[PDB]
C-alpha cells in the first residue's frame, strides 16, 4: 500500500500520522523526533493542546540535523473555536506557526464547526456551564481560512467534526475559492462513520481518522465503556495476522482509504504503529470490524449541545 494519499490541492499526504493530544510537554519533544526516526513524517497538532511549542523543537532538531528536509514533512495544526472570527485566525495561525518554528503548515482545519466567544478562556462558559458561543458562522470562518492559503501560511486548509450538512454548507459556499481538503473525523470500529465518509469521498475530501485505538487515556474514561483494544474479537483477528490489535486498529481506516493518526508517547509503541505497511486485512476482516459499529463517540462535550453549530445531532 502507498504510503501518501493525493489531496485536492495536489499535494501528498502521508497517511499514517503521529496524534499528539494528551501528550505531556516533557514527553512529546523525544516522541516526535523517535517518530520522525521510525519513519513518522506526518504530524497532528493542534494550539489546544498546549504543547506545539515542544513538537517544534522535535521537527526543527530533526531539520537541523537533516533527518528529513521541510518538504517530506506533512504537519497539520487546528484552529481553536474562540478564534473563528475573521480578525482573529491570521494570529492564530501565526502563532501556530511560531511554537512549532515553521513557515507554513500543510494542512490547517478548523477544529469544530462551533465558533465559541473569544478570550483567553478555550471553553467559555456561562454560570450553569454551558459554553458561550461567537456569532461568527462557519462561512465567514472558511473565507478567513482561505486567505492564509493565499498569503503563503497553509498550503491546504480543511475541517474536522463537520457534519454532512456541514461540510455542504461549506462546498454550497457562494464565492468559495478553495474546497476542504481533508475533514478530519473520530472514527473506528465502534463508529465506522459509512454515511459521512462515502459523502467525503464522493466529493475529493480525504477523511482523516481520530482515536482509532479508542482513546484509552481520554480523561472521562468510564468503566463500563467498550474498549477497543481489549475486544477479544479483534484481538483475534490480530492474531491470525500475528499482528498486534493496535496495527489491526491502524491498518483497518488505511484500507477505507482514510489518514490514520494514532497518539503515542511511548517509544516502542510509535515504531510498532508505524509497522502496518506489511500487512492486509481481508474484505472479510474489514466487514467483520465494520459490524462493530455502536454509534459510540470518545469526543462529544455536553456543554457544546446546545450550541446551534454542535455538530453530532445529525445522523451524520
Ligand atoms: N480533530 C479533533 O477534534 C481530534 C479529537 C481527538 C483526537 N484527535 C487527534 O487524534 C489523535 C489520536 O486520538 P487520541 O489521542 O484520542 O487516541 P488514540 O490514538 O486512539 O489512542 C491513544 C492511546 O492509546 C495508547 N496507545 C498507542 N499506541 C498503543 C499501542 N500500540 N498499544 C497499546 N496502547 C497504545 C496511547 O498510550 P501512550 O501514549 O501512553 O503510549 C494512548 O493512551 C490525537 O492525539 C489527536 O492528534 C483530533
Ligand atoms: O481536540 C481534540 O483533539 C480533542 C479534545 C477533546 C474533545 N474536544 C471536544 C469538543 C470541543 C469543541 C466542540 C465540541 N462539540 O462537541 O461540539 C467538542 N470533545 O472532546
Amino acid at each position: 500500500m502507498a504510503s501518501r494519499i493525493l489531496l485536492n490541492n495536489g499535494a501528498k499526504m502521508p497517511i499514517l500520522g503521529l496524534g499528539t493530544w494528551k501528550s505531556p510537554p516533557g514527553q512529546v519533544t523525544e516522541a516526535v523526533k523517535v517518530a520522525i526516526d521510525v519513519g513518522y513524517r506526518h504530524i497532528d497538532c493542534a494550539h489546544v493542546y498546549q504543547n506545539e511549542n515542544e513538537v517544534g523543537v522535535a521537527i526543527q532538531e530533526k531539520l537541523r540535523e537533516q533527518v528529513v528536509k521541510r518538504e517530506e514533512l506533512f504537519i497539520v495544526s487546528k484552529l481553536w473555536c474562540t478564534y473563528h472570527e475573521k480578525g482573529l485566525v491570521k494570529g492564530a495561525c501565526q502563532k501556530t506557526l511560531s511554537d512549532l518554528k515553521l513557515d507554513y503548515l500543510d494542512l490547517y482545519l478548523i477544529h469544530w464547526p462551533t465558533g465559541f466567544k473569544p478570550g483567553k478562556e478555550f471553553f467559555p462558559l456561562d454560570e450553569s456551564g454551558n459554553v458561550v458561543p461567537s456569532d461568527t458562522n462557519i462561512l465567514d470562518t472558511w473565507a478567513a481560512m482561505e486567505e492564509l492559503v493565499d498569503e503563503g501560511l497553509v498550503k491546504a486548509i480543511g475541517i474536522s467534526n463537520f457534519n454532512h450538512l456541514q461540510v455542504e454548507m461549506i462546498l454550497n459556499k457562494p464565492g468559495l475559492k478553495y474546497k476542504p481538503a481533508v475533514n478530519q473525523i473520530e472514527c473506528h470500529p465502534y463508529l465506522t462513520q459509512e454515511k459521512l465518509i462515502q459523502y467525503c469521498q464522493s466529493k475529493g475530501i480525504v477523511v482523516t481518522a481520530y482515536s482509532p485505538l479508542g482513546s484509552p487515556d481520554r480523561p472521562w474514561a468510564k468503566p463500563e465503556d467498550p474498549s477497543l483494544l481489549e475486544d477479544p474479537r479483534i484481538k483475534a483477528i490480530a492474531a491470525k495476522h500475528n499482528k498486534t490489535t493496535a496495527q489491526v486498529l491502524i491498518r483497518f481506516p488505511m484500507q477505507r482509504n482514510l489518514v490514520v493518526i494514532p497518539k503515542s508517547v511511548t517509544p516502542e509503541r510509535i515504531a510498532e504503529n508505524f509497522k502496518v505497511f506489511d500487512f492486509e486485512l481481508s474484505s472479510q476482516d474489514m466487514t467483520t470490524l465494520l459490524s462493530y459499529n455502536r454509534n459510540w463517540r470518545v469526543c462529544a462535550l455536553l456543554s457544546c449541545t446546545s450550541h446551534k453549530d454542535y455538530p453530532f445531532h445529525e445522523e451524520f
